[PDB]
């Protein structure tokens, strides 16, 4: 009913970390890539920063999220830089995002990475809510590559921290990864993640293909009352689809919880080809993120 958000946020100075080449802009902002060298501390750190007025109360509440999260498959702030500009500085995920990953190894990713994704994301998902943390936003796009075999959330511009049911009031939703009740009443829950989660998994079984392909997002909410919902993947079993149409059901709470989603896709993980079917089944002191703590 309290718990004080004892996470430390720690400034980095400009000199720390070398910039070596932009990865792109759009959506938000510039987003580079660098390493970062703490003063003396002999380490030498792969590192993404992202910046782009007064948007810096909407940055800083992403800043705010990022330090106040800690799991394996969540991306954590290593710092912020405070600067001309308001920087962000994460672990650097080398792989790129796993939609953009998908969609170019198409014809080389195997049924066991497919499903090992599914637990992974599940676990940071249900990690979020035992935070208490309302994603808002989770889609292919926003899940990192760390490696092939490890992969994290990201993005929590319009993560909501919920106490002991959010209701927005600001501009651009993503309305096709979003729930029917999200969308009418704009209510937001950890159930109201399970549909974003739904979408997602379509979003990999089908290697990257966009859902409601051709179809204006204002109809959305009329195709979705209907009782239509995404198609079955061709390389689904009914088992796989069924898990997926079960996160778009109209009471909030049958989209299993993702701590059961974790339990169904470990065990599909560990006969993988039963349930997909497809065809075919000076870098010296360099220390990654996740190996370097700091108390
Ligand atoms: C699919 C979009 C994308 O991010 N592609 C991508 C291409 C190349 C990369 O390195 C070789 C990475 N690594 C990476 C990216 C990010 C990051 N991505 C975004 C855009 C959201 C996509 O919808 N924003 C960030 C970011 C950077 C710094 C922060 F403090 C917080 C968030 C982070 C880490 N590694 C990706």
């Amino acid at each position: 009913g309290e718990a004080p958000n004892q996470a430390l946020l720690r400034i980095l100075k400009e000199t720390e970390f070398k910039k070596i080449k932009v990865l792109g802009s759009g959506a938000f902002g510039t987003v580079y890539k660098g390493l970062w060298i703490p003063e003396g501390e002999k380490v030498k750190i792969p590192v993404a920063i992202k910046e782009l007025p007064k948007a810096n109360k909407e940055i800083l509440d992403e800043a705010y999220v990022m330090a106040s999260v800690d799991n394996p498959h969540v991306c954590r702030l290593l710092g912020i830089c405070l600067t001309s500009t308001v920087q962000l500085i994460t672990q650097l995920m080398p792989f790129g995002c796993l939609l953009d990953y998908v969609r170019e190894h198409k014809d080389n990713i195997g049924s066991q990475y497919l499903l090992n994704w599914c637990v992974q994301i599940a676990k940071g998902m249900n990690y979020l809510e035992d935070r208490r943390l309302v994603h808002r936003d989770l889609a292919a796009r926003n899940v990192l590559v760390k490696t092939p075999q490890h992969v994290k959330i990201t993005d929590f511009g319009l993560a909501k921290l919920l106490g002991a049911e959010y209701h927005a009031e600001g501009g651009k939703v993503p309305i096709k990864w979003m729930a029917l009740e999200s969308i009418l009443h704009r209510i937001y829950t950890h159930q109201s993640d399970v549909w974003s989660y739904g979408v997602t998994v379509w979003e990999l079984m089908t290697f990257g293909s966009k859902p409601y392909d051709g179809i204006p997002a204002s109809e959305i909410s009329s195709i979705l009352e209907k009782g239509e919902r995404l198609p079955q993947p061709p390389i689904c079993t009914i088992d796989v689809y069924m898990i997926m149409v079960k996160c778009w059901m109209i009471d909030a709470d049958s989209r299993p919880k993702f701590r059961e989603l974790i339990i169904e896709f470990s065990k599909m993980a560990r006969d993988p080809q039963r349930y997909l079917v497809i065809q075919g089944d000076d870098m010296d002191d360099v220390v990654d993120a996740d190996e370097y703590l700091i108390p």
